[PDB]
């Protein structure tokens, strides 16, 4: 009844999250982007990381495009999400260059992910992650997120924390709308370092 009461506040506070996200312009979604993309460039575990996993950004998320053309000038290793939409399962997996990604299928979210039979590098299969942006519908200043109800990263999350000796730095890039005062939680969601916005 406990586990069930934390689902219905967390569905609750989602219905919440995508009504302002919803209600937000085409322009000013592009103008937070733009001032996130900036303090993530002037970011200090940004410019110290070599591995990367970035999300490719869904119409009510901060627009990653800016960030993406940075790594690859940086020359970083970029891994992107490739999901398995039978379970709560996810990879990392790396793309070469920005431009790749315009000619990648896309799945059911319209978001591009390479298909089933393209064999792809997995990040934890060649030295794990240094940085990991997170995305998600709401983020507390305690490091709580709000995910879609899927728990994929949680799950991936998790994972890291085998393969590697120094786990990920997680950051998360968030509207000013997503930050909440309490998101609720349980023992099984992860915590990210920081939140970023404004
Ligand atoms: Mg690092
Ligand atoms: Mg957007
Ligand atoms: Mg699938
Ligand atoms: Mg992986
Ligand atoms: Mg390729
Ligand atoms: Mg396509
Ligand atoms: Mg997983
Ligand atoms: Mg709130
Ligand atoms: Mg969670
Ligand atoms: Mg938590
Ligand atoms: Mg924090
Ligand atoms: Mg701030
Ligand atoms: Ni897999
Ligand atoms: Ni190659
Ligand atoms: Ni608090």
């Amino acid at each position: 009844m406990a586990a069930a009461a934390v689902s219905s506040a967390k569905r609750s506070l989602r219905g919440e999250l995508k009504q302002r996200l919803r209600a937000m312009s085409a322009e000013e979604r592009l103008r937070q982007s733009r001032v996130l993309s900036q303090k993530v460039i002037a970011h200090s575990e940004y410019q110290k990381s070599k591995r990367i996993s970035i999300f490719l950004s869904m119409q009510d998320e901060i627009e990653t495009e800016e960030i993406i053309k940075d790594i690859f000038q940086r020359g970083k290793i970029c891994f992107i999400p490739r999901y398995r939409f039978q379970s709560n399962h996810m990879d990392m997996v790396r793309i070469e260059s920005p431009e790749e990604i315009s000619l990648l299928p896309k799945t059911s979210w319209n978001i591009p992910q390479p298909g089933e039979g393209d064999v792809r590098e997995e990040a934890l299969s060649t030295g794990g992650l240094d940085l990991i942006f997170m995305p998600g519908l709401g983020f507390d200043k305690h490091g709580n997120r709000l995910g879609r109800g899927k728990g994929y990263y949680d799950a991936y999350l998790k994972r890291c924390l085998q393969h590697q000796e120094v786990k990920p730095y997680t950051l998360a890039l968030a509207f000013k709308e997503q930050i909440c005062l309490q998101v609720p939680v349980n023992e099984n969601d992860m915590k990210v370092d920081e939140v970023l916005y404004e």
